[PDB]
Formats: structure tokens, C-alpha cells, sequence
């Protein structure tokens, strides 16, 4: 499912990610941006031959299975397959999960390099929430 940005915004929010351990809607929703696009199908491999999944980009070394990944863990206890679905409850579960293991949002390369610090409330602007 490839969500429009006020869609995701209040599926964030409605799974209690808006301000989640200090972080804004719009900082979750400017990660999704550019970590997925919004699409909720989006995988990518890492040169280490771990895989990103989902809306969020979770990796399979430490958050989910996908049988694949050697010496890895799985700290969210999902296939990363979950992290796929149109429903996002799974990613935003791990997202919870991960935001609290001591580096906040810059586990996000993405969310580092190009949300912290910038604007991030454009991404919820308008939206309906």
C-alpha cells in the first residue's frame, strides 16, 4: 500500500506514534518519506545482507526474521514479512521498539541525514488529525 502523506500521518498517530518518546508526527512521517516513499511494500538490501523492510525501513539484524539474515536477531519477535502489510500496527510496533534503544530517531540514517533539524512539521501541514 502506498499511503498519501495526511493517510499516514493519522495511521501514525492513530497507533499512538505522534510525540512517541519525544518525536513528532512529522519527524515519523518525514522518515517514511524517504526511508519508503509512503509504500508500505518497500524492501532494500544492505551490503551486509541484511534487508530493510516496510514504511519505516526496519532491518532484519536485529528487529524481525526473514531467515536470511546470519548472526541476526529479532528483537520486535516478527517475520519481516509483517512489515509489509497495508496495516502498519507491526512497523509502528517495532518503531516503538527501536526509537527507545538509545539513539532515538538516528537508528534512521535517513531520518538523520534528511528530517533532524529541518521543518518537519510541513509533513503533517494541512492534514485532518
Amino acid at each position: 500500500k502506498v499511503f498519501g502523506r495526511c493517510e499516514l500521518a493519522a495511521a501514525m498517530k492513530r497507533h499512538g506514534l505522534d510525540n512517541y518518546r519525544g518525536y513528532s508526527l512529522g519527524n515519523w512521517v518525514c522518515a517514511a518519506k524517504f526511508e519508503s516513499n509512503f509504500n508500505t511494500q518497500a524492501t532494500n538490501r544492505n551490503t551486509d545482507g541484511s534487508t530493510d523492510y516496510g514504511i519505516l525501513q526496519i532491518n532484519s539484524r536485529w528487529w524481525c526474521n526473514d531467515g536470511r539474515t546470519p548472526g541476526s536477531r529479532n528483537l520486535c519477535n516478527i517475520p519481516c514479512s509483517a512489515l509489509l502489510s497495508s496495516d502498519i500496527t507491526a512497523s509502528v510496533n517495532c518503531a516503538k521498539k527501536i526509537v527507545s534503544d538509545g539513539n532515538g530517531m538516528n537508528a534512521w540514517v535517513a531520518w538523520r541525514n534528511r528530517c533532524k533539524g529541518t521543518d518537519v512539521q510541513a509533513w503533517i501541514r494541512g492534514c485532518r488529525l
